DNA sequence: GCCTTGCCGGGTAAGTTCCGGCGCG
DNA sequence: CGCGCCGGAACTTAC
DNA sequence: CCGGCAAGGC
């Protein structure tokens, strides 16, 4: 199914950059499972991803609930689940293998998570470089320039920084994108 | 003249793991 | 008994 | 992430 392979794709772009995977263990042989998007705007968060994360718990007949925690500084979207955490575990560790249709939507999400916003310029953040590498390929397979560094030598951040000169490309066939939207 | 992009400090919007519960064969 | 879902938030830093 | 600064390219 490709428009659950896509809406997958654009989850774990989030998750990977806004969120994360654990595994937890806790006192008495007991464990959680957990797949986590975090996020400041409370209407992207509920509105947009949540549907888009409810969707695909339906198809994959998980039937973990959707928590959402508000905390200090930000909203946690939550679904705790050994098979959901799998699914983009396993999902994660054959990134490479991700066809065109879930690449532009692992960018896409990334971007929405990681990405130079103000669209002036073009650039993802992460610390995590064999990560962006690999983005790096998919975007130059995309006619799409870019280069890697180090942008923050405090924290050990690298910045993919996309070329203004591909700027159109990149924003519409990534940013932009129509494909695999929320069906209804 | 103009656009592009490496650089680098500010600080908030993220990330991570702990808690106490309950569920279920 | 042996693990897996809830609901929270303290805590730290990678964006 | 944001955003101002300055080096460099055409
Ligand atoms: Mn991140
Ligand atoms: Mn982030
Ligand atoms: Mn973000």
């Amino acid at each position: 199914n490709e428009n659950v392979s896509g809406i997958s794709a654009y989850l774990l772009g989030l998750i990977i950059g806004d969120g994360g995977l654990y595994k937890l263990k806790y006192k008495g042989n007991r464990s959680e499972y957990r797949v986590v998007i975090t996020q400041k705007s409370e209407n992207l968060i509920k509105q947009h991803i949540a549907p888009l994360m409810q969707f695909l718990i339906d198809e994959l007949n998980v039937k973990s609930k959707i928590q959402i925690v508000k905390g200090d500084t930000r909203y946690e979207l939550r679904v705790s689940s050994k098979k959901l955490y799998y699914y983009f575990a396993n999902m994660l560790e054959r990134i490479r293998l991700f066809n065109m249709r879930e690449q532009i939507a692992f960018i896409k999400g990334l971007y929405v998570a990681e990405g130079d916003k103000t669209l002036k310029r073009l650039r993802i953040w992460n610390k995590n470089k064999a990560l962006l590498e690999i983005v790096s390929r998919w975007l130059n397979n995309l006619g799409v320039r870019n280069t890697i560094h180090l942008d923050d030598h405090r924290h050990g951040v690298y910045v993919l920084n996309i070329s203004l000169r591909d700027r159109i490309k990149f924003v519409h066939t990534i940013l932009s994108s129509h494909l695999n939207p929320l069906p209804p």
